[PDB]
């Protein structure tokens, strides 16, 4: 029996790369990383990949042997060691997505592609539709997911489907989706409160490195009055003035996922979360064990964000965990 539990990501492998290299692809995850996830207690991996792997924008419809090899690898790996892939396409075409019927016919046609490439593949694979959605409403988005769902629904009446929301997967977007009546069905969401925590002097984020500060967990936000006076184009963080950071934060903050549960009686998963490595580890550390015990408490199955590399590591490039107690508690 394969399990969707107690996961990890594989960012920045066929996802998020520097540079399209086959070096680095052959190099950045190998077979002796799955070995190592699957000693370390693991029970699947999440795998993130961006459409140019599979298809050029320019032959469109003629899809890359060589970088669908990357995946066909990686379940290879994962029946090996009894682990569970969930395939998730994290750049789609298109952002014109939502206004190009073109860019929706590709991305359709895409999974429609995959669905039957892994057709006989009954417990070792699932699939994630999608991870960039950021429109004003879900409108575009649940007429686009309905199609693919029935288009996949065609080829395979059983393949297990992870769906996510509007807004980057919030957990309160979830409530946004058009009903589907579909038992195969898994409710995906990212968590990553408190953001200016997990993400504390992320060189990515804009308003993280304008107020480039230290945060502990638990703890507090400081200096954000300060901030806000020297800096008026992030007056919004004032709402944030003070907040106290601990477990019953959390615990607030996924409260909508929860509430969606029970009254859909669905599954959830959250695909993504974490705190990146700079922050302290005795707070990162715990950060992960407050939000760990909220999943098992709810009976939510997860992967954390990253395995390595990405600015949240759990593993240096030795395949040694940054810290043991961490990957104890997230293979749960």
């Amino acid at each position: 029996m394969v399990s969707f539990k107690a996961g990890i990501n594989l960012g920045g492998w066929i996802s998020q790369y520097q540079v399209f290299s086959k070096e680095h692809f052959d190099t950045f995850i190998t077979e002796k990383d799955i070995e190592t996830i699957a000693e370390a207690g693991f029970d699947h991996v999440r795998l993130p990949f961006d459409y140019p792997i599979i298809e050029s924008d320019d032959n469109v419809g003629e899809y890359k042997e060589d970088g669908l090899s990357y995946i066909d690898r990686c379940l290879e790996w994962c029946k090996k060691y009894n682990l569970g892939l969930v395939l998730d396409m994290h750049h789609a075409p298109g952002s014109t997505l939502f206004e190009d019927p073109n860019q929706q016919k590709r991305f359709v046609d895409i999974w429609r592609f995959l669905a039957k490439r892994y057709i006989n593949e009954r417990e070792h694979i699932a699939f994630e539709l999608l991870n960039q959605v950021v429109e004003p409403d879900s409108t575009r988005w649940n007429k686009l997911m309905l199609e693919c769902i029935k288009a996949i629904r065609e080829i395979d009446s059983t393949m297990w489907l992870y769906i996510g929301g509007n807004n980057y997967n919030s957990p309160d977007e979830l409530k946004n989706l058009a009903d589907i009546d579909d038992d195969y069905i898994v409710y995906n969401f990212h968590f990553y409160n408190p953001f200016f925590f997990t993400h504390q002097k992320a060189h990515w984020s804009e308003s993280a490195m304008a107020y480039n500060r230290t945060v502990k967990y638990p703890g507090q936000y400081e200096g954000i009055e300060e901030f806000v006076k020297n800096n008026p184009k992030y007056s919004f963080m004032m709402e944030l003035n003070n907040l106290k950071l601990n477990k019953e934060l959390l615990r607030k903050d996924l409260k909508p996922a929860i509430e969606f549960r029970e009254k859909k009686k669905c599954k959830l998963y959250c695909g993504e979360f974490g705190v990146i490595a700079i922050a302290d580890l005795e707070s990162r550390i715990k950060w992960h064990e407050d939000y760990i015990s909220l999943l098992e408490e709810y009976d939510i199955g997860g992967a954390v964000w990253n395995y390595k590399k990405m600015d949240f590591e759990i593993y240096n490039e030795d395949r040694k965990p940054v810290s043991q107690e961490l990957v104890n508690i997230l293979a749960r």
